């Protein structure tokens, strides 16, 4: 089997991407944030505290004839961005672009943090990291990809995120028309539950490529590119007027600047992020200072190849017996 769904930026800055997901019988369609950095499928729901729902579409398990309460199961997750949610658990039928899993754990939110409430465009998350990170207690549950794997034509899913445009998540097959050149595959460590890999280095604009190992995660659920402070300083040093702003919380730059591209290595291959992908717009409405899309990972503990990086490539999440990651230019 296969599946294919269109993923769409939530706003004019590509702050995140949403993909429609059918849940229950009859189907309830919610727009979920597909997140290769976490492993819980959770949804706004009829059980969510009413003051914490502000425009999202909710899942109502009582209206799904295939929903079953998972007895005694709860979940609670806290994300790197400081947001959180928690609730109980149903199993139900979940379909993504024609690919169907029965018995998928659907984590129904009773509580969400303020940032989720304030974002009316994201109805929940669909985790695509490794199921070892799933938070359901006392019985950990499997991701949608983990449940679907055995039925897929190939045990893979691909992310093809657009810049200011729609893109695609495919399950079970590689669309060879969706990229140029070849896909370079690189090794993955699952020891922390992430699609963790090692980039072979970087270049800024037209500058010399620096060979240096950058260990980080392919994370469709993080907006920006978070890299070591040495690398990030070298990038922003090429932008006249850029500086690290403590009050804003990272590097900012004059909105009138034209940004250089940023290249990262995948083996001997190179992925070029165009400069405009690094512009995240005025720091506050009406400001002429703009927020940078490449930021220091120094306070994180891990480098994150977020949407800024991934949307420059066609990305293969290969769930073979030994998982690997594939990157192609597009």
């Amino acid at each position: 089997s296969t599946g294919s769904a269109t993923t769409t930026p939530i706003d004019s800055l590509d702050d995140a991407y949403i993909t429609p997901v059918q849940i229950g019988t009859p189907a309830q369609t919610l727009n979920l944030d597909f997140d290769t950095g976490s492993s819980d499928l959770w949804v706004f729901s009829s059980e969510t505290t009413a003051s914490e729902v502000d425009g999202q579409t909710i899942y109502t398990p009582s209206k799904s004839t295939t929903a079953k309460l998972l007895s005694g199961a709860t979940w609670s997750i806290s994300y790197g961005d400081g947001s959180s949610s928690s609730g109980d658990v149903y199993t139900d039928t979940v379909s993504v672009g024609g690919l169907t899993v029965t018995g998928q754990a659907v984590e129904s939110a009773k509580k969400v943090s303020s940032s989720f409430t304030e974002d009316s465009t994201i109805d929940g998350l669909l985790g695509l990291a490794f199921s070892t990170l799933n938070t359901v207690s006392p019985t950990q549950q499997k991701t949608f990809f983990d449940n679907a794997k055995a039925s897929l034509d190939s045990p893979v899913f691909t992310a093809d995120l657009g810049y200011h445009a729609p893109g695609t998540y495919n399950f079970g097959f590689i669309d060879t028309t969706a990229y140029t050149g070849s896909i370079t595959y690189t090794a993955v460590s699952t020891k922390q539950g992430f699609w963790e890999w090692t980039s072979t280095g970087y270049a800024v604009g037209s500058g010399t490529f620096k060979s240096t190992s950058i260990d980080g995660i392919a994370d469709t659920g993080t907006t920006l590119l978070y890299l070591p402070a040495t690398v990030v300083s070298a990038y922003w040093a090429q932008v006249s007027g850029a500086k690290s702003s403590s009050s804003v919380g990272g590097y900012v730059f004059p909105c009138s600047a034209t940004l250089p591209s940023f290249t990262f290595g995948v083996g001997s291959a190179r992925i070029v992020i165009p400069g405009d992908y690094i512009d995240f717009g005025p720091i506050s409405t009406g400001s002429s200072s703009c927020f940078g899309g490449i930021q220091s990972s120094a306070g994180i503990g891990i480098n994150i190849f977020g949407d800024v990086a991934l949307k420059a490539a066609f990305v293969v999440f290969n769930g073979a017996t030994t998982p690997t990651l594939g990157f192609a230019s597009k």
